[PDB]
């Protein structure tokens, strides 16, 4: 699996089946964006989480 | 596999083999501390994860 | 004006009157901490921001 | 003083005198963004902050 991690494209661990995009602003003026290959979502990030690949771009 | 979450025990997803623990200050007022169940960590981080019960505490 | 800044206690730079301290969770694994001197609050934080020495403990 | 504030043009707090903008990675998988209106930068970060209108762009 591939990935997008913040401008590169990443191959997973073999343990990593899933690739991530999140992103929060924990105050106006801070972004926090996570991104690239992960485990399993849990369920209320459901669609954070793709499992093919470049999925997260 | 259990770990610590930030003042809670939590059950990992059954691909997430490992539990967790990092924290990081980008700036000097400003502390990130990650913590609970994941995938492998990279090489450079192999010291941050650990595969039993509650090791990450 | 002195403030708690993570552990140690600062001088604050003469436009900074204010001591701040919060803390929360962007992600479930995630958790910030933001303690230090600093410029006035947003409104809706107002009470995050103090203006004595320490008060941010 | 107005500032970028991700996206859009604020203005700042009258004890704000300063825009700010910087980016980070403090895991390889979190970017950080600080983007807005400041008080003054530590002294190694002194670039990071600007007076001037929508100078941290």
């Amino acid at each position: 699996l591939k990935c997008y991690q913040h401008g590169k494209v990443v191959t997973c661990h073999r343990d990593m089946k899933f690739c991530y995009h999140n992103a929060g602003m924990p105050f106006r003026n801070l972004k926090l964006i996570l991104q690239g290959c992960s485990s399993s979502c849990s369920e209320t990030e459901n669609n954070k989480c793709c499992s093919t690949d470049r999925c997260n771009k």
